[PDB]
C-alpha cells in the first residue's frame, strides 16, 4: 500500500540505481526524484512511514554511492550498491504484490 | 549488522514459514525461537534496531497465520504469507551478504 | 551442514592470516593462536564433505601458514610462493562450502 | 600434484557435471571414467579421496534427478561443484605453462 508520491519515489530509484552501477551521473531531474517531494503496525504488516523510511534511506544510499564513486572508494561503493539492492528488490516486491491486478481475477466463467 | 540472536531468530523464522506454508503447525521448539530473547541510520544502512523491528513483525505475522488456519480464513491467510516471504527474503539476503567468506578472499595469488 | 562454530572462527582467523601474509605483515600472536583452532569418519557415504574433512583442512591450513610464515625469515621466495597457492585453494573451498552451508536465502521457497 | 589417472577422472567428472546440469544422461563410458579404476599440501590419497567423493556426488544426483527431488539435487550439485573447481583450481596450477615463464627479454 504505496502511495503516488512513493511509487514514483520508488520507480526513480530503481532508475538510479541502473546508471549508478553504469558508471553515468544523474540527471537534475532524476536526482530530485530519488530525493521525493504509524512506524510499526499490531498484525506486521508494513505501513506507508515503514515504505517512506526505507526510501528515505535509499535516497542516503544513493548520496553514499556517488561520493564513493566519486572518490575512487570502491569497495564501500559496492557494500552501499548491494544495500541499495536488496531495498530496492523489497519495495518493489511490495508494491507488485499489492498493484497487481490479473491476481484479482477468477477462473473464466 | 546481525548479531546471533537475530541469526538464530531469522533462521527459526525461515523454517516456520515453509511448514507453515506446507499446511502443518509449529513445533514448541520451534514456536518458541521464532519469538527470539531511532531505528534510522544516517548513510541509510539498516541498523539492528530497524532488523529487530522485521523480527518482531514477523513474530506477529507468523501468530497471524496460525491463527488464520485454524480460523479458516483462508484469505487473509495468504497476504500475510506473501508479506511474510518478502521480509524473510530481504532479511535473509542481508544475513548472507554480511555473513558471506568468500567474498573476504583476494584473487589468486 | 558441517561447519561447527569453533571452525568458523578458525576458518575467518585463517583468512585474515592469509591477506596478512600476502602484504607483507607478520601475525600477532594471537592471531598465530586463533589459525590453530582448540585441540576417524573422513568420507560420507553420499560425498558430502564431512567435520572431520572440514578439520583436516583447517589443520593443513595451519601448517602451511607456519611454513609460509618460515620461509619469508629465510627469503626463500619460491617456497613461500607455492604455499600462499595452496593456502589460497584451501581457503576459497572451505569458504564456498561454509557460505553454502549457512546460505538462507537458498533455504526459501517461491512466493506464495 | 596429480597423476594421468586422476585428470582423466578430474576431466571426466567436470565434462559429467555439465551434462548433468543440462538434465542429460551419462554414457557408460563416461559414467565408468567419472568412477575411474605434515608440511599441508595436497597428497595424491586426498587427490583419490575427492575425485571418490565426486563419483557418490554424481550417483546421488542421477538419482535425485530420475526421481524427481529437485531441492536435493540441487544441494549434490553444489557440493560437486566446489569440489571440481578445487580440483580443477590445483591441477591447472600445477600443469600452468605460462606462469612459469618470466617477462620478455
Amino acid at each position: 500500500s504505496f502511495n503516488q508520491n512513493q511509487l514514483h519515489q520508488l520507480r526513480a530509484q530503481i532508475m538510479a540505481y541502473k546508471m549508478l552501477a553504469r558508471g553515468q551521473p544523474l540527471p537534475d531531474h532524476l536526482q530530485m526524484a530519488v530525493q521525493g517531494k504509524y512506524f510499526q503496525s499490531g498484525s506486521g504488516e508494513i505501513t506507508p512511514a515503514a515504505i517512506q523510511k526505507m526510501l528515505d534511506d535509499n535516497n542516503h544510499l544513493i548520496q553514499c554511492i556517488m561520493d564513493s564513486q566519486n572518490k575512487g572508494k570502491t569497495s564501500e561503493c559496492s557494500q552501499y550498491q548491494q544495500m541499495l539492492h536488496t531495498n530496492l528488490v523489497y519495495l518493489a516486491t511490495i508494491a507488485d504484490s499489492n498493484q497487481n491486478m490479473q491476481s484479482l481475477l477468477p477462473a473464466p466463467p
